[PDB]
Formats: C-alpha cells, sequence, structure tokens
DNA sequence: TGTAACGCACTGCCAGCGGCTCGAAATCTCTCTCGT
DNA sequence: ACGAGAGAGATGGGTGCGTTACA
C-alpha cells in the first residue's frame, strides 16, 4: 500500500494528528503535545507530491523512549504497523478509504536541532553537509555533532542556530539540495 | 506502644552509647555525637507513638551495612522492615513493646536530614511547596534546582532554614 | 553520508551443561504503603 | 511535598551480519 499524496492532503493529515497522538505508558494513556510534534521529510520541504508522511515526536525524558513508539495510539484512525522500535515506527493508515504510509520518529530534547536538520533532508543535501564535516574530521547525525567519537557541546536550541554553528548558510527547507 | 516524652528521652539517653553494627566481621560502635533524636520527641510532644533516631554515616560505602546489620547491647528487638535508610524496629523495654525507627544520612546531608526528620509533616509540606513555586526541590538529601544540587554554604539546621528564606523556630513551634 | 528495525547464524555460557526451546533464576520497574 | 522498603510484575544470552528502509 502507501499510495501517493498531495501536499495539501499531507498538511491536512498532519493537522488531523496534531491532537490525536498518545501512547500507552503503564496504566495511563499519555497525550502527545502538538508542540512536541514536528513535521519533517518531503512535507516540510514543501514538495508538491508526497510519498509518505513524516512526523518527529520530541520525547522529554530519555527513559520514555521504550514506551512511546512501541505503544503509539491514534484516536479514531485505523493504522497497521509495518515495523516499530524506539526510534522509527512505520505505520499504514487509512485516510478517506485510501492507504497512506505514516512514519514516526523520536528525539530527546537535547538532540532536537540535529534531528530536525536530519529528518528535513533531503539525502543529497545531507550528503553534501556531512561529507564536508567529515573532511574536517567530524561526524554529523540525528543525535548530535561528534569529533573523534566525542559529542561536541554546542550552545544551540534551534535548527537555524545549528546550521550557523556548523559553518553553513541557512536555506529554507524547500531550497535545500 | 505508647510513651510519655520523659520515658522517650530516657530510652534515647540509654541508647546513645549502646549503638553498633556488624561490618564484615568487625563490630563498629556508633558515636553519640553522630546520633540525633528526631520526630515527635525532638518536637517535645507530650505523648509519643514511637522513637526516631538519625544516624550520621561518614562514608557512602558504609550505608549498606550500618542499618541492615544494626546492633544494640543487651536488648531483644524484632525487626519489622529494614534498608540502608529506614529501619523500623520493635524493642522490648521493661517487657513492653515500643517502636523504634532508625534513619541514616551522610555528613553533607546532615542539616537537610535533621530538618526533614524533625517535621512535622504539615510544616515540611508548607516549606517544600513554597520552594517548589520558585523552581526548587527540597528533600532529606539536599536542596535542588532544575535537577541540580544547589550547594549551600551552611552547616547547621538553623543556618539551612535562614538560607532557605524562612524564620527559624524551635521544633515544638513548627507547623 | 549516517542510522534504524528485523530475521538469522554462530556461538557463549548458563536454568538446563546440551541446547538454542521453554521458561529458570535473578534482577529490574511499578505500585502500595509507609515515614517525616 | 518528597522519598524508602517491600512485594508484585515483567523479563527471557550476546554479538554481529545482511537486508530493507529512513532522512
Ligand atoms: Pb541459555
Amino acid at each position: 500500500g502507501g499510495s501517493m499524496l498531495t501536499l495539501i492532503q499531507g498538511k491536512k493529515i498532519v493537522n488531523h494528528l496534531r491532537s490525536r497522538l498518545a501512547f500507552e505508558y503503564n496504566g495511563q494513556l499519555i497525550k502527545i503535545l502538538s508542540k512536541n510534534i514536528v513535521a519533517v521529510g518531503s512535507l516540510r520541504r514543501e514538495e508538491k507530491m508526497l510519498n509518505d508522511v513524516d512526523l518527529l515526536i520530541i520525547v522529554p525524558e530519555k527513559k520514555l523512549l521504550k514506551h512511546v513508539l512501541p505503544n503509539i495510539r491514534i484516536k479514531g484512525l485505523s493504522f497497521s504497523v509495518k515495523v516499530c522500535g524506539e526510534r522509527k515506527c512505520v505505520l499504514f493508515i487509512e485516510w478517506e478509504k485510501k492507504t497512506y504510509q505514516l512514519d514516526l520518529f523520536t528525539a530527546l530534547a537535547e538532540e532536537k536541532p540535529y534531528a530536525i536538520f536530519h529528518f528535513t533532508g533531503p539525502v543529497s543535501y545531507l550528503i553534501r553537509i556531512r561529507a564536508a564535516l567529515k573532511k574536517k574530521n567530524y561526524k554529523l547525525n540525528q543525535y548530535g555533532l561528534f569529533k573523534n567519537q566525542t559529542l561536541v557541546p554546542l550552545k544551540i536550541t534551534t535548527e537555524k542556530e545549528l546550521i550557523k554553528e556548523l559553518g553553513f548558510t541557512y536555506r529554507i527547507p524547500k531550497k535545500r539540495l
């Protein structure tokens, strides 16, 4: 399944999910705040046609990771799980008698700029940036910036601040290539 | 069982020199200056329900041995529960069963510990809720702000309370 | 460029010392009740 | 307000490869 989408339909879906996300933690069903849900992937890059829908869920405490995605719940929508772990969670939802693919990702609070930057993409862009930092003996991934296997502590909070710090010119998501 | 404050102080006075614990073969005595009486007794309450003492343990490694291997000279006591921090005993005093609670704290936790175990509950609740509104957390181990232990330049319970921004009151006047 | 989830082979190491299984033994989290 | 002890409940080899998949 997982047919194509229009950017408009994708944006419709994101807004539909903004309030209908929760997860089974012990006894309770804990709501996921809209302020901890970020739309990434092709949708954030304002692409005309989407192949899937990508959301990034900001998990506050590190211990919560093993429960959030494995026990993810959406109010009033039929979704089948293809695969699922603590970091990735590919679902198969039904939207107005259409089968679309939904991807869920997780990131802690301190890794959020690296995550947004990673999951915004596209791949070709990331390859450009990462190979550049690789040549200066660094490694960049969705968790943080590393140098000689050491996490480099950057005094940043936003994706924009991260990009400035890596020595690159900020480009809007739709213009990154 | 029940007690009077005078009976309670007498029992405390008896134990100040008769406290020890089995540490890997060696029986180490507990110093009287490291033994603090807390609870309803320190608040000079008329009638007691139990006796509460606080044992000041010097090294962090020692905590796991003191209470679980507690020793009192020449008295028959059955243990209800016990850990490294809590130790509810049931002693025999003149063929009578009274309840004894033992608590432990390290040297740097001593003012925070005394303050916690002095109580009463209602008093602790006012103080803690007040500091919580200012983005702090206070417990029997220390003062915290944003999950970071706030180092206070204090040494005594009074010094702690003044530093926390509260008017000092003797234990029987705390509510 | 960099990482995830997953089924699997090959052990390695124990509950089982032979079997790769079900679930033992021991260790975790959660919860309930307690303390001031 | 905040934390400890005990007993209930749940886990269920460790590694590392190859494949498929995510940006
Ligand atoms: Pb085995």
